[PDB]
């Protein structure tokens, strides 16, 4: 589409990370309500352009695991992205709100995740580089989908508490796609215990659900203690294996995507009639 500043009315904000900002848009030449990312950079217009053209493989991605994307542009020190509304927000909102997310959910959102990074690779050929729950967005139909994919590299270095950054990655060695599902893994742990799992929960927090760590100790945490897992009474053997084969430290030995998608968890997960949308809708208030 084609976008420019004074075609957008705001209507509210829909929240801010580290260094964007997002809002709820009225596009009134097509009538579209959309989501505006406003990322405040200070670049010369080389580079501005560079990030711009790169955002342009975004018109090419067509999928119901990926966010829409309708344009992007750069106005007053700030380049914006405009995507689809997702009127469920992020699961990192959702989170919040339901203390805890359950396994059947999580398997929906399993399912989707992968066919989401394997549409991303095959069609794309681009790893998603910042899986996290934040950036996997849900709305009141039931659908599930990521965002905030790594499509531009400049846009990427132009930016540059939690990490969600597998070890190979945290050491400075080879990474791939296998890294995004190290990321997964960890977020469904997250999802599923309620809280960030890094250090792992210990007796009577366990017991209650069923001093922080610095960023430089928990970055060393990462690459040299087990990796976390799922509490073993409450989650499926199936589930508990599924985020093991996820978060295997060796990235060679970890599962891939193809794996995933036959893994038993997928498979019971794929068959299981999960009301989503009426879940979400409850738990967060939406209609
Ligand atoms: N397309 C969208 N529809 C609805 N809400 C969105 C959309 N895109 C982003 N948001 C909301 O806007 C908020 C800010 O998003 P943003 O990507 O800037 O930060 P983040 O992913 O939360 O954090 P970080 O800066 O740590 O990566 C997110 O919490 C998300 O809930
Ligand atoms: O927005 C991104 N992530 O970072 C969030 C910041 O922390 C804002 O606070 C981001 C980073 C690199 C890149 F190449 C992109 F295309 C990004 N955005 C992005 C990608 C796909 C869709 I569909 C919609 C989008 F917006
Ligand atoms: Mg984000």
């Amino acid at each position: 589409m084609e976008l420019k500043d004074d075609d957008f009315e705001k209507i509210s904000e829909l929240g801010a990370g580290n260094g964007g900002v997002v809002f709820k848009v009225s596009h009134k030449p097509s009538g579209l309500v959309m989501a505006r990312k406003l990322i405040h950079l200070e670049i010369k217009p080389a580079i501005r352009n560079q990030i711009i053209r790169e955002l342009q493989v975004l018109h090419e991605c067509n999928s119901p695991y990926i966010v829409g994307f309708y344009g992007a542009f750069y106005s007053d020190g700030e380049i914006s992205i405009c995507m689809e509304h997702m009127d469920g927000g992020s699961l990192d909102q959702v989170l919040k709100k339901a203390g805890r997310i359950p396994e059947q959910i999580l398997g929906k959102v399993s399912i989707a995740v992968i066919k989401g990074l394997t549409y991303l690779r095959e069609k794309h050929k681009i790893m998603h580089r910042d899986v996290k729950p934040s950036n996997i967005l849900v709305n009141s139909r039931g659908e599930i989908k990521l965002c905030d994919f790594g499509v531009s590299g400049q846009l990427i270095d132009s930016m540059a508490t939690r990490s969600y950054m597998s070890p190979e990655r945290l050491q400075g060695t080879h990474y791939s796609v296998q890294s995004d599902i190290w990321s997964m893994g960890l977020s469904l742990v997250e999802m599923a215990v309620g809280r960030y799992p890094i250090p792992p929960p210990d007796a009577k927090e366990l017991e209650l659900m069923f001093p922080p760590m610095a960023i430089f100790e928990l970055l060393d945490y990462i690459v040299n203690e087990p990796p976390p897992k799922l509490p073993s009474g409450v989650f499926s053997l199936e589930f508990q294996d599924f985020v093991n084969k996820c978060l295997i430290k060796n990235p060679a030995e970890r599962a891939d995507l193809k794996q995933l998608m036959v893994h038993a968890f997928i498979k019971r997960s794929d068959a299981e009639e999960v009301d989503f949308a009426g879940w979400l809708c409850s738990t967060i208030g939406l209609n």
